[PDB]
Order: C-alpha cells, then sequence, then structure tokens
C-alpha cells in the first residue's frame, strides 16, 4: 500500500507514534516518506547483505529475520515480511523498540540526513488528526 501524506500521519498518530520517545508525529512522517516513499512494500538491499524493508525501512541486520542476513539478530520477534503489510502494526511495534534502544532516531540514516532539525511539522500540515 503506498500511503497519502495524511492518511499515514492518521495511522501512525492512531499506533501511538505521536510524540514517542519525544518525537513529534512530523518526524515519523519525514522519515517515512525518506525511507520507502510512503509504500509498505519497499524493500533495499544493502551493502553488507542485510534487507531494508517497509515504510520505515527496517533492517534486518538487527531487527527482523529475512533468513538469509547471516549473523544478525531479531529484536523484533517477526519475519521481515510481516514489515511489508498494508496494516502498518508490525512495523509501528518494531519502530517504538528501534527508536527506544539508545540513538534516539539517528537509527534511521535518511531521518539524520534529511528530517533532523527541519521544519517538519511541515509533513503533517493540514491533517485532520
Ligand atoms: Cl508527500
Ligand atoms: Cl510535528
Ligand atoms: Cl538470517
Ligand atoms: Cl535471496
Ligand atoms: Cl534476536
Ligand atoms: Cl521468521
Ligand atoms: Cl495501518
Ligand atoms: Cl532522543
Ligand atoms: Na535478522
Amino acid at each position: 500500500k503506498v500511503f497519502g501524506r495524511c492518511e499515514l500521519a492518521a495511522a501512525m498518530k492512531r499506533h501511538g507514534l505521536d510524540n514517542y520517545r519525544g518525537y513529534s508525529l512530523g518526524n515519523w512522517v519525514c522519515a517515512a516518506k525518506f525511507e520507502s516513499n510512503f509504500n509498505t512494500q519497499a524493500t533495499n538491499r544493502n551493502t553488507d547483505g542485510s534487507t531494508d524493508y517497509g515504510i520505515l525501512q527496517i533492517n534486518s541486520r538487527w531487527w527482523c529475520n529475512d533468513g538469509r542476513t547471516p549473523g544478525s539478530r531479531n529484536l523484533c520477534n517477526i519475519p521481515c515480511s510481516a514489515l511489508l503489510s498494508s496494516d502498518i502494526t508490525a512495523s509501528v511495534n518494531c519502530a517504538k523498540k528501534i527508536v527506544s534502544d539508545g540513538n534516539g532516531m539517528n537509527a534511521w540514516v535518511a531521518w539524520r540526513n534529511r528530517c533532523k532539525g527541519t521544519d517538519v511539522q511541515a509533513w503533517i500540515r493540514g491533517c485532520r488528526l
């Protein structure tokens, strides 16, 4: 599923991501925009052979099991395929664990390079929330 901007803002908020670990809703929408372009089915291979899955491009190196990432963990206790669902529950639950791991949203390199410090509220501008 390819979410609209406000549609995703609403789903993230409904699933309790808004201000989770002190990160306003705009941060999470901005991250999803640059990680996946709001596409739940997005997958991208890393140079190290791990893969990033879903709206927030959760990495198989630590967080989910895809069966082809030697040496990795599955700290979210899910198949990476669960992270591609039209329903964002698995992605949100797993993102809450990631953002709690110590480095906040810096875990998402695209968030650090493209969202951090910017006017992230623009991402939820005009949304009925
Ligand atoms: Cl957009
Ligand atoms: Cl915001
Ligand atoms: Cl694996
Ligand atoms: Cl393969
Ligand atoms: Cl594990
Ligand atoms: Cl699995
Ligand atoms: Cl959803
Ligand atoms: Cl933080
Ligand atoms: Na893994």
